[PDB]
């Protein structure tokens, strides 16, 4: 199962050639393409539940597309070739290539509501989370558990007009903020890894990114909590007549409930978790993380690829 | 004089409490204050040549202020408490706290003109620059002298409307661009250090920032070329009235001329060279670089600061 | 087939509990057992070509034993549970757990003779070796082809009475020696990897160890040359009776000939390549290398093993 | 005061040229020589209390030799150009170049007894140490504090016939052992640093090395305890009529009692704390640690020295 790392390795190597060239679609589509090629060489029966979208506007890794050898139990397949293609195109930090796999039918439905509100923290402080409490009370309880003062805390938040109130409320408590322009899968995993410089992720981001992060959290530990975030009353009603209680707090296991979860990622640009891909004459080096829920084993994998063998 | 790193460590630690708090002046002010206190306890006599500004719009580290306990040969002093207070106040990457020292009277005057066109590269390509040439020609010349493909080169550039043509021209060359929103001292240093991922810095930034980057380039090797870049005709005459040859190409040694040059910097937020201030139960870590032109020795310094108490908190691991 | 790294991780973790406990056979036995269990759950069909020994003096991983769940193309299997049980049992540096796999019938027979004279180097100097020449000549040839000074070269050598002349000759050359007390699979790999600090391995060690080192060198690049080294006339005829040309120079591909070669290793104690097993409240870390000749891809793998429970212990940081 | 790192940098660079050349005295004396040259360029008034020995058999850094500029308060100077010159000469790991400085008269007398029995552990478990208890009880109490099982513990012990009983007793408890052929300054500092792989140092080693280690422990935290270890009844009587209670447990502050302690070290060969010196065409890189008791600041310093500037 470790062999699934070659999928994000291939995605990151493809996107790595487009880093800093200012073409979002070029790099994104090249990563999609390398990953779809490599996943269909892998001994698995998978169905894309999270990918590039519906087949009418996404030719590759559309929702429902079957992937893999064809061998093995059919399972849920979530893929994010680049978590924030703009970071890749501008040469910014913390762009990652991501993939998760769970038991079929155990990944929360990514299409119910576009956005969800999120909070995430690592294993030491996971027990104190309450996304219905004000962010200030989450910060103080998390800080006390970590033996930090509140002014030592660092909260990762997407830089968005919608987060003006949240940003104001975090600042009022005294904690530092790490504003990111994109990439709250990376932000969420960083909140849960030790000595990353990020102690907490908060705010609204993509529902599919919330499920991908939960897959990671299932394997490495920590918690994410979420609540669906209808944009308008239309999506609010669509959600209610799909069956959802909007007072409902989703825990990690509500987003990904399988017993067999797999997650891996490979760095595209340098981030606070993974170094970006580096190209050399002889080849190139990728930096990846790989993890499984059943063992709880976490692997850091640095790979030196030899494409050719020069004079 | 490794002790001067404590100036940037103090400035970074002070600014660390303001990261992401959306108050650029609070953070600068905190950094300014901490650096001034620490600099007046070191055994240098210095005059602030590059600082906050002039005696009236800047209450601390103003141009001309004396710094240091009192003893030592009088020397030129340059400090940038945060290179890009906005990276600090939003919690974005590559904010650093910067200090440079050089022999007295050896630093280019930073009030000549506000802005300066720049191009900087590391030692491998240091004799190949021509800032009067178009960027395409510079990229090609630097690529060939490093036996690299143009499509493999990365240019660091400030993301500004004034750089629409420069950015287009780098891209049409086939080179890559790392777009920064602020911080071309850090970008200049990143270009000059060998295995950084950045081959080149180009574009118009602040004149004081250009001179500080020159001090670092003096110690670590490489070159920067620059020209003054007046913003309108009033400034062009303001400069010309002062005797400036607005066609002169300024080199590294034009900006900082002495043979005793010192540079150090400390990470405020995480960057491509220095990690930012990291907080722990017992204290914090800072990540600094210290450089000296006389010897050419470069030092990467990682420090744990106990805030405070002698083993009442667990031990912390580094790097 | 990255899954095979779990074989050496299991062997290292088992041996980890015996480090410094002064019981070489307990540690080997623990490692042997753990590797056999884990290897029989992977999807290979293999025959043990290099293992503990013959069916009667070795109860587990004996020569000829079949391994793997049952499916897969039959292939050659080499395992060294600890390369130097004595480094393990005293808690000294550079103990590793080793596995190699190659196409069936492609591994040199390890019972031909117990010992083998060896010299190994990385890809830069791979065509310059001559094991029939004196070491002085080899050191000089390797130095020149890497544009290095002889006085800068480092030779890894087993500390043995039988190596008094070899050691003297390296020293008189002006080269350096890293003296190891055991472990010339690790020494061979250290010589072959580029920026390791070791330029060369030389001397007589075990024949099975030479073949395992060849499998790694097949994947990562470089060369080993060897000759069989009988310990007395009885063994010389024992070899010669078997059809061995005791004057043949064996190369890398003589020892391991297939085109599908796999090698992986895991640190038991801390070494110049792999960290040893490290223990934590929630579990342990292992440090492995995995290599494949077909693609030439080299993987450094750091793993945290939860022993056990899902977030009941603090998070651990790596590398 | 950080400028004192250049003394161990110079010692390690000098010894670094002799690494792996099989000449103990060559490398040792070259390190002594580089360090004595560089210390006399430093603004300090110092007197060698720990060095190469008495002046009749040690020309440089003998006991009582005055070192430094001559400027500043006179202080205690302890130096160990290489902690185990055999490691340097054979190309073995964990050879370090070491220097400590304290207030004059505050370093315990290195010449009273040749050997002392030692135990050392880091800041988290320092409070449980009792060198008069059996080693097994120290191991279990240290393990419990660290939240480790006893089989997770690793004890550093000098490989010596005198330690046969200790080695047997540690093995009987179930803990692992890291046997070192030389260098229990390095062993002691490693026991006190986190994530070094060593959790405890135990056994008898040189009294001067015990005082140098205590200097380090004064700055970084942890504890060392010691008891003098007379070889014979002669040294036992010499110690008694010098005034020493041999039932006395020496704590860290009994070995180095100043309020102003400084300690630094530079790696000679690669160790579990510091990388060894690496030589390049342009120059060389040293790896050092520097620490002060009054602030408790610990610095890791990687230096890239440019001796020349080639074609
Ligand atoms: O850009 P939006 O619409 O605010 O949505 C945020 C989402 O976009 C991304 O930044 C990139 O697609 C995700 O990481 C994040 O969840
Ligand atoms: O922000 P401006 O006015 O375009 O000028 C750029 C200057 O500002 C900074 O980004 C920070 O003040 C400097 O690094 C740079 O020299
Ligand atoms: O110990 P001997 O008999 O000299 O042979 C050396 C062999 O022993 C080992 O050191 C460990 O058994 C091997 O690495 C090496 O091949
Ligand atoms: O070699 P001995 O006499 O047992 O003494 C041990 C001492 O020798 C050293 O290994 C090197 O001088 C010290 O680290 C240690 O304290
Ligand atoms: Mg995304
Ligand atoms: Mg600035
Ligand atoms: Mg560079
Ligand atoms: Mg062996
Ligand atoms: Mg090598
Ligand atoms: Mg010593």
């Amino acid at each position: 199962h470790m062999e699934l790392v070659r999928v994000t390795e291939a995605g990151a190597m493809a996107a790595g050639r487009w880093v800093g060239r200012g073409d979002k679609e070029g790099g994104d589509g090249a990563a999609v393409d390398a990953m779809r090629e490599l996943v269909n060489s892998v001994s698995m029966r998978g169905v894309v539940v999270i990918g590039e979208g519906e087949k009418d506007h996404a030719p590759m890794l559309y929702n429902g597309e079957e992937v893999g050898n064809g061998d093995g139990p059919e399972c849920d397949f979530a893929v994010d070739p680049i978590d924030g293609a703009t970071l890749m195109s501008k040469g910014m930090t913390n762009a990652i290539s991501v993939l998760a796999v769970a038991d079929r039918g155990t990944m929360f439905d990514p299409s119910a509501v576009f956005y969800m509100n999120k909070i995430a923290v690592g294993p030491d402080a996971a027990h104190v989370l309450d996304i219905t409490a004000p962010i200030s009370e989450n910060i103080r309880a998390v800080a006390k558990v970590k033996d930090l003062s509140v002014r030592d805390m660092t909260v990762c938040i997407l830089d968005r007009p919608r987060h003006a109130q949240l940003i104001h409320d975090v600042r009022a408590t005294g904690a530092r903020i790490r504003l990111i322009t994109d990439g709250d899968v990376a932000g969420a995993i960083s909140a849960c890894r030790p000595h990353s410089g990020t102690d907490l992720l908060a705010g609204i981001g993509g529902t599919p990114e919330g499920i991908i992060a939960a897959a990671a959290i299932r394997c490495m530990g920590g918690a994410i909590q979420a609540q669906l975030a209808p944009r308008d009353d239309a999506e609010r009603r669509k959600a209610l007549e799909a069956g959802y209680d909007l007072n409902q707090v989703l825990t990690t296991e509500d987003l990904v409930s399988g017993e067999n979860v797999f997650f891996c990622a490979t760095g595209v640009t340098d981030g606070d978790l993974l170094k970006g891909v580096r190209y050399y004459p002889g080849g190139c080096t990728t930096h990846s993380i790989v993890m499984r829920s059943k063992s709880g084993t976490v692997r850091m994998i640095e790979a030196y690829h030899r494409l050719s063998k020069l004079n």
